């Protein structure tokens, strides 16, 4: 239940069972070390979860096994499937051992593109950059977890489906997990552990700039794998104090209702996560992920400019969510 | 120079050219209407113009070609490329009879796909749903143009490209169309012509809000081929005399200085374009056919309202920049 077992056993050359947040997929994936992948394990999926078996790779993979995604833009679910893989010890290539083998060609450390074919019968995922930073994935936690390991950032997954036929959900993973010897994870729970033990995010440039509200000094921020751009309007030295904070994701009612604007004044440090796009007004106007994705690169950028206690103009967070930082950095939550 | 000859030389299957915003391409292309294209058209673009000689068509069209984009995703210039097509009573299929040929067979009213094959030497380009509405390129002009004739949405267009080697501009285009007998139009003086003589933008339903500066009434409109949802607030009855008006697209003085806001208020008709996406605060931070898109669309919402005088919130616009819309409309456009 502990991201750092899950790191363990992966290294070790077991399975995890990896769950995302239950408003998303909702589903468990058992998840192995691509490297140490063994027919035995092949088998063990096919068989008690029965799902696809799929082969997460990370980009510069793909692009040195010269292996494109076979979908580009679909219609007006996300999952970045692949080209299928087949590797040339195969006859049929369904067979346990033989799709063990074709993981082995991708996977190789100096793998070549000749050294596999397409299509086949094991299924690549491509990993976006940032990896479990940006899109909460099963693709992505696969990688993310195996290069934890150490290991080449590969790892092959497969969905547990129930008995039942239907999709096992957290109650029926856990017996499983239970019944079998495996340790389960929240792939949140990898996004909050990769916030607390990387440096996921380097200052760009600091300026100056001129608003209604006053002078704010601008830093922006980039974070790995991601071109978005966050920035930290500060006023003062957070370090002189207590610092008044607000953590700030877009919502189009600006234009009718006012927090931002209610929040530029209270400022008399506000932080802003970039996103590739914001919405626009019209459209229809938990995600466990996106909050420890958001908080945490707003947690980062505070401890960077030196925060140390808060007066948060937040609504209050997830119970423990600001653990791994700096020290209890909150003693007066706002009101509206 | 005037668009309804420009409608009227297509109709009568000679050739017209087209230039886009000086800021964009900034190039000129001959445009024919694809249905009465002849060898000796060909001929004449491959020998005077000497861009490539292109063919542009709808989705629709291209549907029932099962004609796709050669390229989905390469890098994040704009220009929808098809796979090249190729008729069938072609040898090689590069002589200006037999790439005339080819077109027909493209816009031939029942044309199938076996009509046509892959690769070849014409150059098919899709246009957008909503034609020049939304994306000003000569692609979406050609087809917007050839319909106006009442035709086939389908021309073919060639740049037209200097005997120096360099691009012609409006200066060598403007010499060059009545050296040949030709006449010339802009792109944008085609976006405006249509949001004057066509019902471009339709409402979709009217809903009560509750904001900080008050109560209005929300009007959410939708436009031809829909990249938008577009909103319009309204405080009182427009039809009951003069409107104060600001036609709104976002940028970066809303979160850090206040303009939307200081017209939130001064509200005691609020029109929103829809775009497809919302700039971050981070990046970074004429277009003539931009422009006659949004007051285009801000001009329809403004007259299915009712409104017929304006005190305008916004800076001096182009001259005549609305000259379609219920008289002459401004008397005040407000300060800053
Ligand atoms: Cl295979
Ligand atoms: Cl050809």
């Amino acid at each position: 239940s502990r991201v750092e077992e899950l790191v363990a056993d992966i290294r070790a050359g077991k399975m995890v069972i990896l769950m995302d947040d239950e408003d998303r997929e909702n589903e468990g994936d058992l998840v192995i070390a691509a490297t140490h992948v063994r027919p035995e394990d092949i088998n063990f999926m096919i068989t008690h979860a029965r799902g696809l078996v799929c082969l997460t790779l990370s980009r510069e993979r793909c692009k040195q096994l010269n292996l494109p995604l076979m979908v580009d833009q679909n219609g007006a679910g996300t999952n970045f499937t692949l080209s299928i893989e087949a590797a040339e010890g195969i006859t049929t290539g369904i067979s346990a051992a033989e799709r063990a083998h074709t993981i082995q060609a991708a996977v190789a450390a100096h793998a070549k593109p000749t050294d596999i074919v397409q299509p086949g019968h094991i299924f690549p995922l491509m990993a976006q950059p940032g990896g479990v930073l940006h899109r909460a994935g099963h693709t992505e936690a696969g990688c993310d977890l195996a290069r934890l390991a150490g290991l080449e950032p590969a790892s092959v997954i497969c969905e547990i489906i129930k008995e039942d036929g239907t999709m096992a959900r957290r109650a029926d993973l856990e017996i499983f997990a239970e019944k079998h010897g495996l340790k389960i994870g929240t792939i949140a729970d990898l996004i909050h552990y990769r916030m607390t033990n990387e440096q996921t995010v380097e200052r760009l440039d600091q300026r100056t700039i001129q608003t209604e509200y006053g002078s704010f000094e601008l830093y922006r921020y980039r974070e790995i794998g991601n071109p978005d751009i966050h920035l930290a309007l500060v006023k003062g030295e957070p370090k002189e104090g207590v610092t008044t904070v607000r953590v700030h994701g877009f919502s189009p009612v600006r234009d009718l209702l006012k927090l931002n604007k209610a929040d530029g004044e209270p400022a008399w440090v506000l932080v802003w996560i970039g996103q590739d796009h914001l919405q626009d007004l019209g459209p229809a106007l938990a995600a466990l992920s996106h909050q420890y994705q958001t908080i945490g690169v707003g947690a980062q950028i505070l401890r960077d400019l030196g925060v140390e206690k808060m007066k948060l103009l937040s609504s209050p967070l997830r119970f423990n969510a600001l653990s791994g930082f700096n020290l209890e950095v909150v003693e007066y939550v706002t009101a509206d």
